[PDB]
């Protein structure tokens, strides 16, 4: 199967009359690049108006399609489509950075300090395990969102497509970074299977070994916060058993099974992953702050506050591609393998109305 990501909403339940406009999102992204004109061509085929986009050069990089749908492409594109589709209305702005540590973080604090794009939402879908990161870069990176949170930036994170080990074979559980950041909203990916935006199942993704599954868990680095105290986080199920933030906050559609039809560099194709959910709940945010007049900024302590009933609750499945120790699996309520599980649109945006 496949939908387009106006399907995927509907089945969210994404609030009507709003397409984001006042809002600009920023989008993060490490090489690759997106063709314009093309863009505008796949908004039209969905029937929704081409949203404005730019792109910011950081650190002498720019927007450089390469042609390869697999390349860095198939990431810029998917990223730009999906969000681009759902919030039409709002201005979009692509940081490219080279792919390092200091061009991801001089991307993110770019983004976040423009003074004038002025991004409310900044959704990311690069990543790699937490412990890979230099101390020197998670802690400007921390710096980074904690400026967000501040200006009242909204950041989102893909929490990876690599299950609970994050393509870090070793032998040990790893969440990535930075969806681990307690200031960032780890986005998890599911299996969607939907209808007439009736949802008939939901459960976690995880097409083995070589089909991806979503990232998740419990990072050993970042401490539980106060805010996921009553989400029953479990201790890293790595040997020691310590205590720490639990990843991902909200899960949604990843499964390539039941993928994302987009058009990459020319070709119809169907593609899933979590670099999908995070522009997806980042056109919500939007849509949400349209609504509202304010932007939500940082939501993690307002999410673990809200009624159950917000979501829809993912409790089918585990992340694990390592092996059948089944490690982390889905359950009620919040779980380390899709968080508080799929946000339901009208009931996410109705909790915020003051
Ligand atoms: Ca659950």
């Amino acid at each position: 199967t496949a939908y387009t990501p106006l399907d995927v909403a509907q089945a969210y339940q994404f609030p009507e009359g709003l397409d984001g406009q006042g809002q600009c999102i920023a989008i993060i992204e490490l090489g690759g690049g997106y063709d314009e004109a093309s863009l505008a061509q796949y908004f039209a085929s969905l029937g929704v108006p081409a949203p404005q986009v730019v792109s910011v050069s950081v650190d002498g990089a720019s927007n450089q399609p390469t042609g390869d749908p697999s390349g860095p492409d198939g990431h810029v594109e998917l990223d730009i489509e999906v969000a681009g589709a759902l919030a039409p209305g709002a201005k979009f702005a692509v940081y490219f950075a080279p792919n390092t540590d200091a061009g991801f973080l001089d991307a993110i604090t770019t983004a976040i300090h423009d003074p004038t794009l002025k991004p409310s939402v900044v959704s990311i879908s690069w990543g790699g395990p937490e412990d890979s990161w230099t101390s020197a870069a998670i802690a400007a990176m921390n710096r980074a969102f904690l400026d967000a949170a501040a200006l009242g930036v909204t950041v989102l994170a893909a929490a990876g497509d690599s299950g609970s080990t994050d393509g870090e074979q070793d032998g040990l559980y790893h969440v990535d970074f930075p969806a681990a950041s307690p200031y960032v909203l780890a986005c998890g990916g599911t299996r969607l299977v939907a209808s007439g935006g009736r949802i008939a199942q939901e459960t976690v993704w995880n097409d083995g070994p070589d089909g991806g599954a979503t990232g998740g868990g419990v990072s050993r680095i970042f401490p539980l916060p106060a805010w996921q105290e009553h989400a029953n986080v479990p201790p890293s199920a790595n040997p020691g058993a310590s205590s720490g933030r639990g990843v991902p906050d909200l899960a949604g559609n990843a499964d390539p099974a039941t993928g994302y039809e987009v058009v990459i560099d020319g070709e119809a194709t169907v593609i899933g992953g979590t670099s999908a959910v995070a522009p997806l709940f980042a056109a919500l945010v939007a849509r949400i702050n349209q609504k509202l007049g304010k932007a939500v900024g940082y939501l993690n302590p307002t999410l673990y506050q809200l009624p159950a009933d917000v979501f829809h609750d993912i409790t089918e499945g585990n992340n694990d591609i390592a092996n059948r120790a089944q490690i982390y699996q889905a359950g009620p309520g919040w779980d380390p393998c899709t968080g508080l599980g799929s946000p339901i649109g009208v009931r996410l945006l109705q909790a915020l109305l003051p």
